[PDB]
């Protein structure tokens, strides 16, 4: 019933998405119905055949039975995938958990994309720090007044949270729930596509990016842009035959988007315009 801008370019003052209990009045959670982009059906067909998948829909249904306010709303749950078919992904930026907060009016900040928030919401501090980094390395001259990343995602920036849901006003309460789904999503992308760019901000995203073959794909690692880590180095477990903690630079010292640009250009791929 909608076109893509209606899902990805969201206005908090004109927010008509149904909540979970409205889409599933009888708690009959059906994640497949939340995926509007046909190029993902093959991946989804692989995921429903796994034994964890009924467990996932069971846990979500149980949260609805207890009347928990799951965010983001289900028409936004798979937002980044509904914008981007897998064959059009150029950069994967992992978040951890969705924003738990909301506007005065009850519009959630979570919109099914990592780091992004609807128009006419406050810019979260992590995202402000990302903008600061873009300004510092000459990719942008002034911070946008909003926090809506529709522009980057439409151009192939696959910005998802490894935990696709949380509960309104509670941080990270569904961290185990999505781990197998997200692992299969990462594995699907790295098995079927080549020379993606993975951006690992923080130790959790870095663990996830060590599922990825670093000779087949390009992995960029630093600390997280949140104010608690933006200007400090990060220590993160480097897995393998001889596991050891390694130190990675602070977020605000790395030219993340310059590095994305140079890698895309070195493979003759179309660039991403960060400012527009």
């Amino acid at each position: 019933n909608r076109i893509i801008t209606e899902y990805i370019l969201i206005d908090a003052n004109n927010y008509h998405f149904k909540s979970w209990i409205e889409c599933f009045p009888d708690c009959k959670v059906n994640l497949k119905l939340l995926l509007f982009r046909p190029e993902w059906f093959d991946f989804f067909k692989y995921v429903e055949s796994k034994t964890y998948f009924p467990q996932l829909e069971s846990k979500l249904s149980s949260y609805l039975e207890k009347r928990q306010r799951i965010v983001p709303y289900p028409e936004l749950l798979f937002n980044t995938m509904n914008v981007l078919p897998p064959g059009k992904i150029k950069v994967v930026i992992l978040g951890q958990d969705p924003y738990p907060g909301s506007c005065i009016s009850g519009v959630p900040y979570a919109m099914g994309c990592s780091f992004s928030v609807p128009l006419n919401c406050p810019v979260p501090k992590s995202l402000a720090n990302i903008y600061t980094n873009l300004i510092k390395f000459n990719h942008m001259r002034k911070a946008p007044k909003h926090g809506c990343l529709a522009s980057w995602i439409l151009q192939g920036t696959f910005m998802i949270n490894s935990a696709f849901t949380t509960v309104l006003n509670e941080s990270g309460v569904h961290a185990r729930t999505w781990e197998s789904f997200t692992a299969d999503l990462i594995d699907y992308l790295t098995d079927n596509y080549d020379d993606l760019i993975f951006v690992a901000w923080g130790a959790h995203a870095h663990k996830l990016c060590q599922r990825v073959d670093p000779k087949k794909h390009y992995i960029i690692t630093s600390s997280h842009p949140s104010p608690y880590s933006v200007s400090n180095t990060m220590t993160s477990m480097s897995y393998g035959p001889n596991p050891k903690k390694v130190t990675y630079p602070s977020f605000n010292s790395v030219d993340h988007f310059g590095k994305i640009n140079e890698h895309l250009k070195s493979r003759n791929k179309k660039p991403i315009f960060w400012d527009l």
